[PDB]
């Protein structure tokens, strides 16, 4: 009924985006960690696709699902949506300094690495590019609005369709 | 300037129609290439905004003028309006008063809209899209660094499709107002 | 035609007195975006070569014509010649008699060269270079589907730094009259 | 004295001119095999690249290695020089059904998913590109050309320094 593909760069508010439109819509969140935990039965990789799938088109559950090439594998799923939160350099670097209790440099260094890791994972499995508009729906920058904002311009959409 | 909205947009999305929506819906001008063409053909520049200094490096003038034009207007005369491409996002970076909005479409959507615009098949319809992507791709791309169509070059990117030009409008206005 | 040199390069990286020291070993001509300025300029077509093709798809003429001309010499008068630039390796795809060879340099060979060339300082060789990289990289781009620069593009790339503008014209030399 | 940095395409015949090279100047050829190997004393990676650079730059060995974004690493080595091997279609395709006694549709696959790990290897540790002309020194297509004479032109390259 309502699948929302979440992608993110590392600091950009985007799983308190993903968690406040679950709350909203009264759905799960599944992540990776939850993913990990519930394919135990690039090995992995093909069964956190294929249990997604399961989820989407088959059993037919409404969830907001965080990376995991989620808007790639469900993309003929009509009722899937996806987004892309970015944000301000400034905004990111004091939200991973307060998250991570880190300094400044170290927060710079993380959120570089983890955006390379995300587009490294994302574009090896995929066609499409990590972060380019073309890949989703909507794509906000969160810094000049705030992550409520955001959540409601993404409720808007979905709600419109 | 008090609001500036800068738009950018793939051939076919509906990108035209949500700048004039925008720009009715604020009561300010909508400025194009085709109105620049016209108020902006007639050593101080060097305020570091890059496809200025770019485009002086020895080897369009035509360039110059149009984003000087614009810098002017939002950062002198302080105006509002909406602005579609001319590296317009890129221009006026330092202008904490403007937003910038990426309008995108899924391809069954744009080439309706292309063909019944301009009274082609289908054929053409993609072929015009996939030439005119590429001739602002390569525009943008060379005066500015960042890259056209990239989500990380505009505060919005909206696709239209799973919904309409009304639906994103309305989007980018809930952004601009809670700012 | 029985050899074709088509021949890219980054500004500066000598790229010019190589095709130029080719044309010379295997005494045919040098054709340059200069010359088809000159012989160039004065529905049959859609032989399907991809620059041709895309160039035709409504919304430069002279584009056109310097393909064909390079077209025409290669494939049906079977001249032999170096092209520089001009999307060569791209318009003469389906001729197994052609070779190519992209050239490039570290900075600071490419920047005295260009300072010495042109009269020039750092600061501006530098500018100078990333323009002209950009204007080849946007044109060459915009007519074909390969990436001006990526090694997948030519049958060969030869970096001049480490080693002198007579060493990769030999290395070229070398992989033409080795097939 | 002599460091050479192959970088290749699957099935290109990359490894045939690495050993080739190594034979002429009578030299190692390392690799991720032996490297895997010879440091047990993401992680992984570290040990490799500080190994490489301890034969390069401490103990001034002479080595031509395959991959390990080791034309990255090596890079204010002043002896080092790279090459990138590429190769045609259908050379590829007959060198990986021999090699691997598989079909052209597999030998193809084999080729794509090979082709993009070592770009998001290469690509996650380096700056520069993998591919790209700019990041070696030469490249060279073999398919209108053979594997000795992508060899012999390497060697006039390092021999006229
Ligand atoms: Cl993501
Ligand atoms: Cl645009
Ligand atoms: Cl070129
Ligand atoms: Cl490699």
């Amino acid at each position: 009924q309502i699948i929302i593909a979440i992608g993110r760069e590392f600091g950009s508010g985007g799983h308190l985006v993903a968690k406040k439109l679950a709350e909203h819509y009264n759905i799960p969140l599944y992540s990776k960690e939850l993913l990990d935990e519930v394919a135990k039965d690039q090995d992995i990789a093909i069964r956190q696709f294929n249990f997604i799938r399961k989820k989407a088109n088959e059993e037919k559950e409404s969830f907001v699902i965080v990376g995991r090439c989620a808007e790639e594998i469900l993309s003929d799923n009509p009722n899937m949506i996806s987004a892309f939160i970015l944000g301000d350099k400034d905004t990111k670097t004091k939200r991973v300094m307060e998250r991570e209790g880190v300094d400044e440099k170290t927060a710079l260094n993380m959120m570089k690495k983890m955006d390379k890791m995300r587009k490294v994972y994302h574009n090896f499995y995929c066609e499409s590019k990590w972060g380019d508009s073309r890949t989703y729906d909507i794509c906000i920058k969160i810094g000049k609005v705030d992550v409520d904002t955001a959540t409601d311009m993404i409720i808007k959409y979905i709600d419109s369709r």
